[PDB]
């Protein structure tokens, strides 16, 4: 069918559900907008809205009533800057650098990572108790399925560059999650990954009776990128927050 053709300024590359925000790469656009409160029972925690509504649908699922509690959303730069500098005088230097990313390198200035916690009257706003049993595990297993990961494994601490949070969940998308769980790739992983699948080889995500879906990486020229869609499908691009973009393509 007919192929449309996608022009992309090089700072869209710093867009997208898929951004890699760590201490290598930090967020260069914080106009975040569409944020909205998660939850009616937790106003002041945002989260952008499909986002949201992703969360929603996962709590509905597993049916967490509320049992889960929604700790800590989306967070402006005076906020995560405030946390940072707040815990080295509690909790000290090295604690701060394994548990708290530094201003304008934490996912939780885009609005796509959460941070939740059983719900019991006392919780750690800094360190929440999500474990990995009952329904907070409910939560975890079903939540690649939905578009989220658990951001901060324990055997990925060297290439995370933070310890292991049990509490901390990023969404980057469905099949993206998806594909990151059978790989067991963290965030960092994935985004090497995909860069060997490009436009003229493509990665192919299928499962039974629902469509093929297509992912492939584009880097980034200079000046504009050009990508080409066809208009018989829904797609989606972010950009890795790197060197490039990714293109997901539906069938
Ligand atoms: C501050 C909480 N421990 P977190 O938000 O789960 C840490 C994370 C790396 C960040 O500061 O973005
Ligand atoms: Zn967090």
């Amino acid at each position: 069918g007919m192929m449309k053709t996608i022009e992309l300024e090089k700072e869209e590359i710093y867009c997208g559900n898929l951004l890699l925000v760590n201490k290598n790469y930090p967020l260069r656009d914080n106009n975040v907008k569409g944020l909205v409160p998660a939850d009616i029972r937790f106003p002041n925690i945002l989260m952008k809205r499909d986002v949201a509504n992703v969360l929603q649908l996962i709590f509905e699922k597993i049916s967490a009533g509320n049992s889960i509690v929604p700790v800590s959303g989306y967070r402006s730069l005076e906020e995560q800057t405030a946390i940072y500098d707040g815990s080295l005088k509690d909790n000290g230097e090295d604690f701060t650098r394994k548990y708290v990313a530094l201003p304008n390198h934490s996912e939780h200035q885009t609005g796509l990572a959460i941070d939740l916690g059983l719900n019991k009257k006392d919780i750690d706003f800094i360190r929440p108790d999500f474990p990995y049993d009952g329904i907070c595990d409910e939560f975890r297993r079903a939540a690649p399925d939905y578009g989220f990961t658990q951001r901060y494994a324990r055997d990925k601490e060297e290439i995370t560059g933070i310890s292991h949070e049990p509490w901390h969940f990023r969404y980057v998308g469905y099949p993206h999650s998806k594909i990151m769980q059978e790989n067991g790739f963290s965030l960092e992983e994935y985004t090497q990954f995909i860069k060997a699948y490009l436009e003229d080889n493509k990665y192919l995500f299928e499962q039974a009776h629902r469509a093929e879906i297509e992912i492939y990486y584009v880097p980034a020229k200079d000046d504009k990128t050009l990508i080409k869609i066809p208009e018989n499908c829904v797609y989606q691009i972010s950009g890795n927050n790197i060197d490039g973009f990714v293109v997901t393509i539906w069938r």
